[PDB]
């Protein structure tokens, strides 16, 4: 793991790839056993299931929620600068779920 000692002194010249830096290649690696840093964006993926099957589309809205059956894509990773106001985000100050 000498890849270790390169994320171990910080060198800004280091922030520059990964471990080897491919395109393609690594992004392979990117969610897999694979070497590299492992730390590259953990993203949750399924099976392809028959799309027939609800539908969510979380490309945007994901209507309604009951649903979410495995068709879904998402990355996780720091957060960005994120808009302020953040007007893009639905009203819930309230703990308990409105019904
Ligand atoms: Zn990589
Ligand atoms: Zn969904």
């Amino acid at each position: 793991s000498i890849v270790e000692k390169f994320r171990s002194r910080g060198r800004a010249q280091v922030q520059e790839f990964c471990d080897y830096g491919t395109k393609e290649e690594c992004m392979k690696a990117s969610d897999a056993d694979r070497p590299c840093r492992k730390l590259h964006f953990r993203r949750i993926i399924n099976k392809h299931t028959d799309e027939s099957l609800g539908d969510c589309s979380f490309l945007n809205t994901c209507f309604h929620m009951d649903t979410c059956k495995y068709v879904h894509y998402e990355i996780d990773a720091s957060m960005d600068s994120e808009a302020p106001g953040s007007k893009d985000h639905t009203p819930s100050q309230e703990l308990a779920l409105t019904q």
